[PDB]
């Protein structure tokens, strides 16, 4: 076991920093008394202590299963040493680990070190993403299975950064289509990204880039494919929160190419007033719309279909400057000034349509009847509520009308024979208010998670009872049940706001109390004592505390009938060209859940990374000011165990990552010692005899597989591509 020096340096538990650095300077029967660099002495138990490496090299170890001491402040040092040297990468086993470094480092990312890693195996080189994209490229033509790379991480903790990493290097192995899957980023960004409390450039929509390979390897084709686009921020926006970025760029570009637009400073519209943070020191928005211009006539958008964007982009900015004040008649809506008549006026001219089918598209609303039409009038709360469904529309379809149009140049099929997709995804999110969005991104971060479980805890121990191997089971927590919570079919709070979305006139109340007898006997439900409508569920990552006082408007998704007759009836062809048209001998629909819809995609993403051979990047935010050379030890450690980091290590030390069937087994290595005899096809004692004359140890013979360690099988296919070509 362990046991401390009366003069050593030893780790102990302290209420900040995790644990610190000390030196035991008296030692009693179970029990001794550490003194730190700081100076403050300290006691407790031995068993509460940990030895230190005190050989350590700053560079620390490249793969966390190698270093000499496996605990807790051991990796936390590990990690920390490597971080202020610039490397960020490091290894646990086969998964790569990466702590943001929240600074440029050209030379770490240039294209000649690409071709650094071109050939290189995981091991032989620093760790890298360009090695885990590497090895999924690799993994497909030995295999001819298709492949995936899974990046989590909290958010801001760059899973953006590190899927661009993957996609300049995947373009690299299969190399038009390349540039062009490079420069969808930069516009999907302009339209689907904003700056949040957690990252200054944080994704709003899921994306799961798919890389098409034919059978030669080259790159056929490419897809995106994009999930859940939060729309509500167009409309509402926190203080230190800002809007999308397109927003922001079109209020700083050339006034020249805007003079069309009739723009004012930022501070002046009402969906950018509210944040109060209009600039950001990190992003220069006039760089931004010249480059965004940049790549969008990569893509192939027309120059004439980027100024009909745009149109929609400022008028979306006009449309919520148009205030309501009480008409003369009662529940009567009318523009309040003669400067919301001025932004009425240009939101209309900007969209190819009427001033005044404009205007009565957000006063009044008409009542659908068989015996005649009817007009009722809108008061100034209600009129404000359909400018607000307006813009959010507006902006979905002007949002996915970008995506359709990225893969109707990248998008194609050559007969290929298998793709590689990497996942970027929201990363967890906890805000002083939670809404229905937040639901949603963190339920994605539950459903990775667990796949992150099943693949490396679940079915991986199965197979070690099952082989009846000689092994220890490692215990792990386990989020399933969370996932029950929200996604289960009888009674879900999914299939629980659907219910409620169904009754006309039910209150956030009802949903609400809805939740408390159906989850009171639940382990990860819980409520607020004094919040009536706010639930909280126990999160992996940590407890979360929701107001549902939107959840069942969020949900509801749904056209308004005047808002499409309008936008319909522009002349614009692009603006027309944003609603599809209905009603004609087609289906009408009440309202469509947006909770089962992404219930349903998040299923179907699930179940084709299930069928592709798995690599995990888990990035890591190692402080909240979104600052450089600043490592946190309690934002770090709180990551990594909800993030299953030091169970991961755990399973890579002692684990078997490799194994054969005994058949798949003496058919290969057979070769290497003729000597070795063998009663049968698949006969076990040979293995163990077969390895031993290589000269492996460690392995483990099971009941119908052998068990290799991980670089025990690499080893072996170099030894039988030397002997079979000899
Ligand atoms: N490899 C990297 N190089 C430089 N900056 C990085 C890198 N990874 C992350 N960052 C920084 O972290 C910020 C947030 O990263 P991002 O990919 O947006 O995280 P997430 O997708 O989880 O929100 C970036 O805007 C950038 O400043
Ligand atoms: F932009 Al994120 F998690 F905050 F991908
Ligand atoms: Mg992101
Ligand atoms: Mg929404």
């Amino acid at each position: 076991n362990f046991n401390p020096s009366v003069g050593s340096f030893v780790w102990v538990e302290d209420p900040d920093e995790a644990w610190i650095d000390g030196e035991v300077v008296q030692v009693n029967g179970d029990e001794i008394k550490v003194l730190c660099t700081s100076g403050k002495h300290v006691v407790t138990k031995i068993s509460n202590a940990y030895p230190k490496d005190v050989e350590a090299p700053a560079s620390g170890v490249d793969d966390m299963t190698r270093l000499a001491y496996l605990h807790e402040p051991g990796v936390l040092q590990n990690l920390h040493s490597r971080y202020d040297i610039n490397e960020i990468y490091t290894y646990t086993g086969s998964i790569l680990i990466a702590v943001n470094p929240f600074r440029r480092l050209p030379h770490l990312y240039s294209s000649h070190m690409m071709a650094q890693y071109k050939g290189a195996s995981l091991g032989e080189l620093s760790p890298h993403p360009f090695a885990v994209a590497d090895a999924a490229y690799r993994q497909m033509i030995n295999d001819g299975v298709s492949q995936s790379i899974l990046v989590s991480g909290e958010s801001g903790a760059g899973k953006t950064e590190s899927t661009k990493l993957l996609m300049r290097y995947l373009a690299y192995m299969g190399g038009s289509v390349e540039q062009k899957v490079l420069e969808s980023n930069p516009v999907l960004e302009a339209f689907g990204n904003a700056k949040t409390v957690r990252n200054n450039n944080s994704s709003r929509f899921g994306k799961f880039v798919e890389i098409q390979f034919d059978e030669k390897g080259r790159i056929s084709g490419a897809a995106i494919r994009t999930y859940l686009l939060e729309r509500s921020r167009v409309c509402q926006v926190s203080d230190p929160e800002r809007n999308y970025h397109c927003f922001y760029m079109l209020c700083a570009a050339p006034q020249e190419d805007v003079k069309k637009f009739k723009l004012e400073e930022p501070k002046k519209y009402h969906y950018l007033n509210q944040s109060k943070c209009l600039e950001l020191d990190s992003i220069n928005d006039a760089e931004e719309y010249h480059a965004t211009r940049r790549a969008m006539d990569v893509v192939g958008i027309s120059t004439e279909e980027q100024d009909a964007i745009f149109s929609v982009v400022a008028a979306i900015l006009h449309i919520g400057n148009i205030e309501f004040a009480k008409g003369e008649e009662i529940d009567s809506s009318i523009p309040k000034d003669d400067k919301s008549l001025f932004h009425l006026k240009t939101a209309a001219e900007l969209l190819s349509c009427d001033e005044k089918a404009l205007e009565d598209s957000l006063c009044k609303r008409i009542m659908v009847t068989r015996d005649e039409t009817i007009t009722k009038t809108l008061d100034p709360e209600a009129a404000t509520l359909s400018r607000d469904a307006l813009a959010k529309v507006m902006y979905s379809r002007l949002f996915d009308w970008l995506v359709d149009k990225i893969n109707s140049s990248i998008g194609q099929d050559h007969d290929s024979k298998y793709l590689i997709g990497v996942l970027d995804i929201y990363g967890f999110e906890s805000f002083k208010t939670n809404s229905f969005e937040q639901f949603c991104i963190n339920l994605t971060n539950e459903k990775l998670q667990q796949h992150f479980n099943q693949h490396v805890f679940k079915m991986e121990q199965e197979e070690y009872k099952k082989e009846e191997i000689n092994w220890s089971y490692i215990e792990f927590v386990d989020n399933q049940d969370i996932l029950d919570l929200i996604e289960k079919k009888p009674g879900g709070i999914i299939a629980l706001l659907d219910e409620a979305c169904m009754f006309p006139r039910s209150t956030h109340e009802t949903f609400a109390q809805k939740l408390y007898q159906t989850f009171k006997t639940h382990k990860r439900f819980t409520k607020p004592k004094l919040a009536r409508s706010d639930f909280t569920i126990c999160h992996y990552a940590g407890d979360v505390t929701y107001q549902t006082e939107l959840f069942l408007d969020k949900n509801k998704d749904y056209v308004i009938a005047e808002h499409q007759a309008l936008l319909n009836s522009s002349s614009c062809s692009f603006v027309a060209s944003l609603f599809p048209p209905m009603s004609d001998d087609s289906k009408q629909s009440k309202f469509s859940s947006i909770g089962t819809r992404f219930k349903q995609q998040l299923v179907s993403l699930l179940e084709i990374l299930n069928t592709t051979e798995p690599h995990y990047i888990r990035c890591i935010k190692p402080n909240n000011l979104l600052k450089p050379g600043i490592f946190e030890n309690e934002n770090i450690l709180q990551q990594l165990r909800c993030g299953g980091v030091m169970e991961a290590i755990r399973i890579s030390c002692a684990g078997y990552p490799t194994r054969k069937h005994f058949d798949e087994f003496l058919a290969r290595f057979g070769i290497l010692a003729p000597e070795v005899l063998v009663k049968n096809s698949d006969d076990p004692a040979a293995c163990k005899k077969l390895l031993d004359k290589v000269g492996l140890e460690g392995y483990q013979i099971g009941k119908t597989k052998v068990f290799l360690r991980a670089g025990q099988m690499a080893d072996l296919d170099t030894r039988r591509t030397e002997v079979l070509g000899r």
